[PDB]
């Protein structure tokens, strides 16, 4: 029941993101030089950088509030690609299964232990 504990397994999870090869192309902001069309298509641009400084910087109140931010990075991704069979968006396919997989317990037991302080 303990309601900050969320905030080390993200960081956790955070570095095995990072030491995955699928977080390549999601590890900083998408290039705008590469890829000079990127605001035309996606007006909140998210990155796993990002997602670490912002909880770094004590600016996540909740691990909901970062998964919403993770998972921006992959409808971006999405949204983004020309084809459902592209690289980048075939890499976040696998690196999604694989936050979504870790994340579940992060959020059942951040919430169990809300609801636990409101007994
Ligand atoms: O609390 C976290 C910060 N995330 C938002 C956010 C993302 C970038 C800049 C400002 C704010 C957000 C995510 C997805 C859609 C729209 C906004 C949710």
């Amino acid at each position: 029941y303990d309601i900050q504990a969320w905030k080390k397994q993200c960081e956790e999870l955070l570095n095995l993101i990072f030491q995955c090869e699928d977080s390549e192309p999601f590890r900083q902001p998408v290039d705008l030089l590469e890829y000079p069309d990127y605001r035309d298509i996606i007006d909140t641009p998210m990155d796993f950088a990002t997602v670490r400084e912002t909880l770094e910087a004590g600016n996540y109140e909740s691990p909901m509030e970062l998964c919403k931010d993770v998972r921006l990075i992959f409808s971006n991704s999405k949204a983004y690609t020309p084809s459902k069979r592209s690289r980048i968006y075939s890499m976040s396919l696998r690196l999604s299964a694989f936050f979504e997989e870790h994340i579940s317990s992060v959020l059942s037991d951040y919430k169990s232990a809300l609801r636990f302080h409101k007994r």
